[PDB]
Order: structure tokens, then C-alpha cells, then sequence
């Protein structure tokens, strides 16, 4: 299948085991911004669901499918590849919706549906949107979508902005400098200090922050889920050009994302921006190996290149320069192993 | 190999990727109780190492191999399966010990050593001692040990005692109450209420506690690494009989372990007991799904059974019974995925 | 009448309870109750001076004495319990035999010599409606002249959603006893559900800090001057709260105010948590499962009171968060409350 | 039968009270009760091995399960309240439907179809006799085979004179609320006497230090194997205390024991103040007037318990100092005890 060809089995096993836990479903369902906005988006656009045929990709506990039922859907095909599919069936039975909701255990790339659907629903967004690469399953499912069909969410926006955070940057060296000592119980560790620094800088930092650390207006990269193909996400190039609001040192790029549910009645936004209430996605920061100095008005230009890997994630390559000085910097990060720094 | 048969590849990949990170090594090294005690055990028993052949199973950054070098060992074969082997070699070079420490990348079950060894060193202890199932790799390595040889650590003591902690119990039972909701956004979740409770109570709790929650003297189970076979650890059965000292509710069993480095000069103990300084192993508590009552003087008997699984961990089944009243409690736990409460 | 709306068993224990002097002392030591009652009557002594009074449930007779102090020419004090004997004793020792006339028996049965200008009583129980004495209080209007008055004149019931994690776990903990799979070797888990219901059928009587209230209270008024006896067999109270803070709603809090709409001034007797504590305290009904609501949401539903023959009420509460559809329903027995 | 000696009003409230699971819970949490009962049965398994058992007032059915553990063949479990319903469930879930047979109704009204080898029950109330369930227990002996046994087998009530100046003063401090001339302009004085009498008619349910007891206890035994239910309608307990310490006696302290005389051993369930506290506590009845006694004097008199239609007893106590001739008495309503703990 398409899934098995882009995923190393070792990764797939752990991925679906992780989602078999009810504790994980609970944690996600307890994010009201997530749960609430989806319900609102579906219910306030009931004309997109009323007596329609619905596909739920990675339904988990099946919460989204129930929302589709509340909106008046005729039939909902809820697909789940983990063992959470068992528990989903239980809830459909106990909620007496066995006649409208059909739980299909398996991967959406492998199962077969009896008919085309009017709309696909899913919550495939990971850290800075693309983590988990589930967006590709979401786009793959479009093979079951009528040419008239819609998708919730309809679009995805990733936001990039440069930040200054001296404490975050110094932290990496404070920790790595553990290795910079000549006699740890008689052992000179200093030779591994360089390797420790690199390791720490390869980790995207997941937490939140005061919006005042952002030094320029954000750049936006949009994915239209109605137009995009699976292969469009294997390699995501995000050029950027930041016009600096304040003079100072830039220690890296901060990331967040929005998704919009563009229904017939109204558009509903789900935002994980630092200006909005915190969500379980938090925000993501990628440090530069060397800070770049830029005075206000200067231009910080470069490329953020996301390369998909077999571990259901992305290799992040960032290159940036100050146009006026030629001062340059880069970094390579592994989005699969982020550092969770939130209190 | 022996390793690949007992281990799901998925678990192995994740396992050795975890230990490939320097940050993990730093964390273990900063446990000064661990590092200081290991160094003490080796150096104060330096006669066991001087001019001897040493095998370091899972050397990681190679710290123990450096201790064995400090003690006068002539040759140290340091086996490491993760990519940390490359970092070890770097440290060996930069510490000018190339003539004495030989890094051998690979699994101990798969590599071939040039000669038999006088002593095997390693730190195969995980949560509850047995997690990670690395004691088996430790024992497997005995195929390279001379008959006169020794092993550091030499033995492992598992301690278990009944505890009372209403707060912890409510805490875990409370998280399962989420799945009692009859209308979460209009959806009835209560059908999954039972499975939720099971899932949360299958989690061993890793943290520390005041020793006054323990309601009886600990029971001890000893594993002799010199005499034990690999297969002996596939199924570990620990019967217990506690004589209750105080009256009240027993919410579960508390676990910790000691290991002894039985050297020629001196025996050195590394203890993770709640009476001892805290280590990165902490202690482990398995909760009963329902607490049992017992008066002081009563007898609490049962068995703790550890079933090895292919995810490099154990399936824990605990049956407890108040002999005087017949009050019974049974619970299963997945040692692989515990709840870190600290 | 009273006999048909009341099981004999309940009536016996009921009037036996009010035959004890220790209970009268307990009620009289409530200086909020006694003081406010005395003020309401004396401040509006024009409604009593040289008037005909009916004391429905005089007990020790304290209210009738207040009516006497106000200047009432004749006071008919009706009491069903044996406390009627004690009242007569006090009437004689206070030299008021020409003013206060004790009449043993139930108000629904006794015959009075003349119509009265005003009826006085204190029929308010927990949540105001407990004891179902308001009905007897209304029934007594048959002796009330047109243009007459009633003390209390009206009754306000207040409802508000609260948050109290501790209280919720307290009642859940008690129900967790029947989860034991081997209590002395016996499996009790089969009755876990029945236990949960039972404990959550109990209204909680106690006081609390007003900061637990997550919205402004709803008001439900019962005008005793216009209310018919039949109106209190079934009482439906619609409520629509606008949540002020975000968090878990563990239930609804209950208290009541009664007003003495007198000639000179209206006097209020409040059991609100903002007001000094009374022997009525407040009453809280717990949801079997709390509902989550964010500030700005609306909590809608209906509190339904259905009178039973045990001189109490069967309280059905249904509540929902209109924005999310989060719903909760619980039935409570007002007869057996839990005092903590 | 039950209907003849019980007012309907009392019967309603009595069985409603026991229809609550919260009530069964509180009793099962008394380890002394549950423990001793389980201890008594299992340690005398010879009296239960493959036998037929009758459980009078099984409640939640806890006792029936204990008999089952001992290897009983059949157990007839009778329950008049709605708790019988929940008992049905626990029998089903514990897979003992083929051994335990629940019967809804009064033991003196239900129709039993077989004779039994032993009768089990918990009839003890405050002062043992309260609730008068001890008569249903004896009534059930009509289903008992001769030579059969009973658990409990005997019941002991213990009487001792106590001195408690604080407890005696409390009654007046409370009643003296009425002794004021202007409570909000009202003279309550005339009811003070009535208030005093009312308080003194209430037996006090709580615990106390053994040091207040001024003489070794007297004991009155009820042999449940050798007694008819009529024997309990009127219980006369003559007493004669030889005073240890010199002082004032404010009343009599009550507590009880029951024994399970099995083939293997006898097991005692004690509610004495010397033993760990139970949900029965102890009971004290005040004299209207304290009696002064010298160390050596003898406090004689009788404690007369008269069964009433309210499933309880009217308590008449008369006592005198023989050396002085000073006498005091009191009359108490055991249905309305004052819980002071
Ligand atoms: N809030 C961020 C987390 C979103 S919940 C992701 C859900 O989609 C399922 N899932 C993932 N890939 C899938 C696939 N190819 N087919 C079916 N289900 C899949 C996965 O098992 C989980 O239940
Ligand atoms: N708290 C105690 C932590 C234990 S450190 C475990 C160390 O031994 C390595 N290791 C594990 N199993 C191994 C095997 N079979 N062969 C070689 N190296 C192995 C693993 O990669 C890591 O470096
Ligand atoms: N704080 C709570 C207020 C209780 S004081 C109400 C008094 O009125 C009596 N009473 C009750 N129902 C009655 C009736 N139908 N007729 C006459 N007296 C009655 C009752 O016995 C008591 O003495
Ligand atoms: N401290 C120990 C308290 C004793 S528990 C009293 C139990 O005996 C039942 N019971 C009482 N009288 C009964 C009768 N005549 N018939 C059947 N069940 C009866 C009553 O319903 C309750 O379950």
C-alpha cells in the first residue's frame, strides 16, 4: 500500500500502539479549542452534512463521526487503523448509531469503501502541522471524494517568524557544557562537547512564549487540501523574507499553524498561534546554530525546507541570511524527536 | 541471534535509538549515587581487575570501562550496540587508552571476542530491576566468562512491600472518570468506562515516597547473576507473605531493588530503597484496582508473576489476599509503559 | 385532605418530631429566624393591631406571641402535635389567655369561629418546599377574609451552578465501596450503580463560599396570596445561566428568600450564602457527572419538583451546555438529605 | 406474628431505613462485626459443612455468603425490606443461585419449605434488645431441627453504675434555655420542667472511659436456644452493686456481648468499653436524682425493660442505697436515644 511504502514498519508499530491508548484520546478530547472548534465548524455548517455521506479518516474514539451525526449525516464511514477502532464500535453501539456510523478497521490506504462521499473529515495536524505525515493519508482519501466534495479542514496555514530568546539559546550550551570538563570521575569528557551541542540544536523546541520575542511579521505557507496531492508534501519548500521590526539578535524561527473549515454557511478557524489560547500543539521553535544580527529595517531571507522521511516525520533544513550584511546561518533539525520544554 | 528471537524489531529499533543520544548518557551520569557507587565498587575491588581481562556489556559512553582501566585492567572489551559506540571510541582516544579499551560495536549476542574474560561488568538494571530485559543479555555474555570469573553486579535483590496511599489511588481512578461522562459534547462515553480504568491501573507508578506508607516488612527475591540462566528470567514467580504491622487500607505493592558487587576485597551495595538516597530508578508502585483492608497482625499473601514479552519488558500480574478474611485483589500491569509521577 | 396527600406513616413520625421541646429550642436559637420574624411582625404592627390572626403551626406559639405584641385582639393558634399542650402552658404563664386561643388539630380539619385578617406561619423547609407545609399554609386561606394578608407573603427560590471538586469526590468515594470485587471474599461490584444512584439522590445541606457559584442565580417566585394549593403538586423551574467563569459544573446550589409584604414595609428573610447563616443553610444537588463550560456559554435546563406522599419532593434536574450539547440528568430525594 | 406486636407506622420507617445501601455499607465497615461473624462461622466450619442454613434478616446477604464459604449445602436468606432485591443480584453475580435462596418477606410471614440445621442472624440493636428483631430470631426456631444450633447462641447484657458529673449537668444546661423570663418578650420558665423530663427520658449513646464505672458489672444472659420470643416482651434485670469508689452515681451503663457456640470453639463479639469501639457503642441511662454511696455500700434495684409497639423498649430503672434508704428512679424511651458522640 501507499502507506507501507513511505513508512518503516518499526515506526508504524509504535505510532499505532501510541494511539491505541484511551489516555491519549482523552488528552486530545480535553483540548476544548480542538474539540469545540470542530463541533462548531461541523454544526454551524449542517447543510454540508445533513443527509450526506461522510468519511472520517483516523476517527480515533470516533468523536468527529458523532459530530457528523448530530449535523444530520445519512451515513458516516469511520476509518481507524489502531486498536482504538474496537472502542469506537462500542461507543457507536452504546450511542445507538450503528445504523448511520460504520467503523472500518484498517489504514485508509488499504480499506475499501462502498461509495463516494460528499465530505472528508479528519484531524491530521501534528506539530507545526506536518508532523506524523498524516496529511498524506488525508489527501489519499480524496480518491473516495466526489468531484463536488468538501474537506474539513479545507486549508492549512503554517506560519514562520524570527524570534530572539537569549535564555533559550544559552540553555543549549549550559547543558552541552556538562561534557566540557577534564575529570568527570577521572574521565576527560570534553571531546564530546561538540557532539552534544549539535544534538541539542537538532531538536525543535515545543513550548509557548511571549509574542514580544517575535522580531518580524510572520510569513505564511498555505496547503489547500482540496487541490493538493500526497506527493506535494514529500518536499515542502518555504521561502521567507522577513522585514525586521526591531534591531537585535535572531536566534531562530518560530512556527505555528491555522486550519480553516470552509463550509457553505461560514468559515471556521482553528488557530494555534501564540496570540490565541494555548492548545496541545503549543508552538515550535527551531534555533539557528549561530545567531544573526540584524538592525530594524534589514531583511532576513532564506528557505525552510521540509523533507519527509520514513519515520513518519520531516527533516528540517533552514538557511537564513541578513541581506545587508551577508551574515549567514543554518540548521538541520529532526522533527520526530522534539524537546518538550513547556512548564 | 538470541536477542532477535525474543525481541520485536520495532521495540529494538526504538530501544537503541533512545540510547544513541548523549543527553540520555548525561542524565544517567548525573546520578551520582549510581556513578559514585559503581566507581567505588570497582576501585575498592581493584584486585579483581588489575591485569585482568574485562567485558563491558552495553558500555554506552564507556564510563565503567574507564573505571576498570583506572583499577588496572589489562584489556577491556566494551560492547555497545547503539551508535553511542562511536562516542565511546572518541573518549577512549582522547583519554589515551587505546591500548587498553577496545570498543566492539554490536550486540553482545552477536559479536565475537578474541579471548575469554575474567570479569563482566554492566548496568542492566531497569525500573523494578527487570525492565528492558537486559539482564538476559548480561547473562548471555557469561559464555565469554572463565570458570573462575566474576560479575559486577553479582546479585540482584527485589524488594516488595504493601503500601497505603489514598491520594495516589484517587488520582489514578480520577483520570478514568473522564470515561464515565454520559454526554461529552452530546456523546455517551460511559461504555468505555471499564476499559479506561483497566488501562490506567495497568500503569506502574514511578516516583518516591515516605517510608511510613509501607504497612509491613519487605519481602526479598534474589537473583544470582553468576548462577542464573537466560531462560530463568522468562518467567519470574515471586510469592509473598506479609505480616501487617499497622491497620488500614492496602492500595498496592511498592517495589525497589538492591544490587551487590561481591568483590574479593569488599561487597558494595547499590540500593534504590526509599530509605536510601534517591536515584534515577526511584521506586515503583503497582496499584490494586480495589484496595484491601487488613488489621495489624493479619497476613497478606499472594504472588507477583513477571512474564517476559517481546517488547523488552514484562507483563506483571499481582494477586493479593488477606488470609484472615479472604479479601482478594487481582491486577495486571505493563511494565513497559509506566506513569512518571515525579 | 391532608390525610389523602400524606401517608399515615410519614405524618406520625412528622408530628412526633415536632412534639419535642429540644427541636423548638433548636429553631428558637436561630436568632436570624426569630429576630427577623419578630421584626417583620412588629415593623408592620398595623397589619395586626386589633386584627384576627391565624397561626398555622404555632409550635411553642412564638409567632402568636409576636402577633400578640403587635396588638392583635384575637389569635387562633393551630397546632397538630402535642406541642399544642406546651403552647397553652406558655399562654397561661404569660397572661394572654384572652388574646391567644390554642386550637389542637390539623388546620385542614379544625373549625374556626370567624374569618381572619391575616395568616402567619413558617412552613419553609430545606429548599423552601420540604415538608409540603406550604400547602397547609395555602389551605388555611379558606379562613382568610378578602383583602387579608399573609406572612410570609411570597417565596423566592434561587438556583445557581457551582463548582466543588472535593464535594463531588466525597460522594463518589462513598459509592466506590461497592466496587470491591472481593469484600471478605464477596463480589459487590454488581451493586456499584445502585450505590452511585443512592448517594447522588441525596441533596447536600451545608454552607459554602459564594466563589464556587459560576453564574448569577435564577429566581422563581411563589406568591402565597394568589397561589392555589394545587399549584405546588408539580413545580417546574426553567433556568438559563450565562456562565461567567470556565470550569467544571458539579451541580446546582439552592437557597430561598421569603418576604413579609407588610403595610409599612417589606421584610426579607434570606438563607442566601451571602447572608448570615440560618438553620436552613443552603442545598446543593450534585450531577452524577460534571459538565464542562467555558465563560460565555449558556447552561439551560429545567428543575422539576414533584410532590410525594412522604411530605417531601422528588427533584428531577436536567441541564445542558447549549453550545456543545453536554447534557446531565439527575433525580434527588428531598426527604433524606445529607448534612455535612 | 410481626403484625400483631408492631405498629404499621414503625414498620414502614423501620424497613425503609434498611432499604438503603448506605446503611448496609456502614454496618459492613464495622470490622469487629463483619470480622467476628466471618471468624465465628469459618472457624466452626463443622457446623456448616453441607448443612442447611437459615439467614434471618440477611440484609445485603453478607452472612449467607460466609456460610457458603464454610461449605453449606443450602441457605435460606430472608429479607422483608427492598434490600432483598439487591441480595438477588449479589447471589447471581457470585454464582451461588443454586445454593442461596433469597425470600422477600417477614420470617414470621414467609413460607419456608424445609427444616434447617442452624440459624444465623444479626438481631442485636442498641442495648442488644432494641429493634426487637431478637424476637424474629427466636420465632425462626420453628424451622429449626431439634438439637440444631444458633449463631449467635447466647447474649449477655452488662449493667454498671457510673459517675459523670458533666453528663448529668448537660441536661440542665440545655433545659435551662427555657428558664429565662423574656425570650424576645416571652416567658419560657413554665416549660423548664417539661424540658428536663424530656432530656432525661433519652438514653445516651456514646462511649466513655472505664474509670467512671463505680462497681463491677451485673450480667443478664439470654440463651437463644432455650428461650421463647415471649421471654423478651418483659425483661426483668434485678441488680445489686457493691460500690468500689465512694461518690455520686448518676446512672447505669449498658453494653452487651454475644457468643457463637460452635462444635469447634466459642467466639465472642463484645461491645464492652474495654473492647474496641463498635457501631453499637455503649448506652447510659441517667437517674433523675444522683445517689450518694460510700465505698462498701450496696446499690440495689431493678432494671425493667418493657417491649412497646414501636419496635423498642420502655426502660424503667429503680435503684436505692440500702445503707441509706435513698432511692431514685427514671423512665426512658429507647426508641429515641441521644447520640452524643
Ligand atoms: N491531534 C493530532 C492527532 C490526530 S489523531 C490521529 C488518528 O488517526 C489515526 N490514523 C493515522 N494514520 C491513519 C491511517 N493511515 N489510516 C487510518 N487511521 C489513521 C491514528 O491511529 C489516530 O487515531
Ligand atoms: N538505568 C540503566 C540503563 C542501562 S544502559 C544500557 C546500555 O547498554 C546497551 N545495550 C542494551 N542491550 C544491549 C545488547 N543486547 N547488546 C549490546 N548493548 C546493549 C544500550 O544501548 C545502552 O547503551
Ligand atoms: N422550619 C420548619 C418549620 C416547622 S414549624 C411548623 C409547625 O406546624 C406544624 N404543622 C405541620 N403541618 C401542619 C398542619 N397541616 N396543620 C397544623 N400544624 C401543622 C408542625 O408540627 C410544626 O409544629
Ligand atoms: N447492628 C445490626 C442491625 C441488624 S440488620 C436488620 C436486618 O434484618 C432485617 N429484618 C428485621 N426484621 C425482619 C423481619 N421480621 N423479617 C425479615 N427481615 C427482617 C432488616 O430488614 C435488616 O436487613
Amino acid at each position: 500500500s501507499v502507506f507501507s511504502e513511505r513508512t518503516e514498519e518499526s515506526s508504524a508499530v509504535q505510532y499505532f500502539q501510541f494511539y491505541g491508548y484511551l489516555s491519549q484520546q482523552q488528552n486530545m478530547m480535553q483540548d476544548y479549542v480542538r474539540t469545540g472548534t470542530y463541533q462548531r465548524a461541523i454544526l454551524q455548517n449542517h447543510t454540508d452534512f445533513k443527509d450526506k455521506i461522510v468519511l472520517d479518516v483516523g476517527c480515533g474514539s470516533g468523536i468527529l463521526s458523532f459530530f457528523a451525526a448530530q449535523a444530520g449525516a445519512r451515513k458516516i464511514y469511520a476509518v481507524e487503523a489502531s486498536t482504538m477502532a474496537q472502542h469506537a464500535e462500542v461507543l457507536v453501539k452504546s450511542n445507538n448509531l450503528t445504523d448511520r456510523i460504520v467503523v472500518i478497521p484498517g489504514k485508509v490506504e488499504e480499506v475499501s469503501l462502498p461509495e463516494q462521499v460528499d465530505i472528508i473529515i479528519s484531524e491530521p495536524m501534528g506539530y507545526m502541522l506536518f508532523n506524523e505525515r498524516m496529511l498524506e493519508s488525508y489527501l489519499h482519501a480524496k480518491k473516495y471524494l466526489k468531484p463536488s466534495g468538501n474537506m474539513f479542514p479545507t486549508i492549512g496555514d503554517v506560519h514562520l517568524a524570527p524570534f530572539t530568546d537569549e535564555q533559550l539559546y544559552m540553555e543549549q550550551f549550559t547543558k552541552a557544557n556538562f561534557w566540557y570538563q577534564p575529570s568527570f570521575h577521572g574521565v576527560d569528557l570534553s571531546a564530546l562537547r561538540g557532539a552534544a551541542v549539535d544534538e541539542y540544536f537538532r531538536q525543535p523546541v515545543v513550548d509557548t512564549f511571549d509574542i514580544r520575542i517575535l522580531m518580524a511579521k510572520s510569513v505564511k505557507y498555505t496547503v489547500n487540501f482540496l487541490e493538493a496531492k500526497e506527493g506535494d508534501l514529500h518536499r515542502i519548500e518555504i521561502p521567507f523574507k522577513f522585514h525586521m521590526l526591531h534591531s537585535g539578535l535572531v536566534h531562530g524561527l518560530a512556527f505555528w499553524f491555522d486550519v480553516a473549515f470552509i463550509g457553505s454557511i461560514m468559515t471556521v478557524w482553528l488557530s494555534t498561534a501564540p496570540t490565541e489560547p494555548l492548545t496541545h500543539w503549543y508552538q515550535v521553535r527551531c534555533l539557528f546554530q549561530s545567531p544573526l544580527f540584524a538592525k530594524a529595517g534589514d531583511t532576513l531571507s532564506g528557505t525552510c525546507l521540509l523533507i519527509a522521511n520514513k519515520r513518519q516525520s520531516y527533516d528540517i533544513s533552514i538557511v537564513a541570511q541578513v541581506d545587508q550584511t551577508g551574515s549567514k546561518s543554518s540548521n538541520l533539525l529532526d522533527l520526530k524527536n522534539p524537546f518538550f520544554r513547556y512548564t
